[PDB]
């Protein structure tokens, strides 16, 4: 329900993903910080059942792959930043913010 949206991936070796809020970017973050990013929100409420978030895969990704798992962290991204706590935790805001 929040505005939040991952429109593009970018190759920068390893690919990004470009994070907005209501059309604003916030950060651009790569597969592994969405994974330890779950892992640590897990952690801080484990009393949660988290959606999954996007997998890893066999072999590299094409992309059209990218593109899926780009689409997979933007609704991984709606389903937990909809939820207060989760979204306004410290966990989130640092992950949604530039170095």
């Amino acid at each position: 329900a929040v505005p939040i949206s991952v429109p593009r991936y970018k190759h920068v070796k390893f690919v990004v993903y470009n994070v907005y809020m209501a059309g604003r970017q916030l950060c651009s973050k790569r597969y592994r910080e969405f994974a330890i990013l779950h892992q640590n929100l897990k952690r801080e409420f484990a009393n949660f059942t988290f959606p999954r978030l996007p997998g890893k895969w066999p072999f590299s990704l094409s992309e059209q792959q990218l593109d899926a798992r780009r689409r997979g962290l933007e609704e991984y991204l709606e389903k937990v930043c909809s939820i207060r706590v989760i979204g306004e935790s410290d966990i989130m805001q640092e992950f949604l913010s530039e170095s």
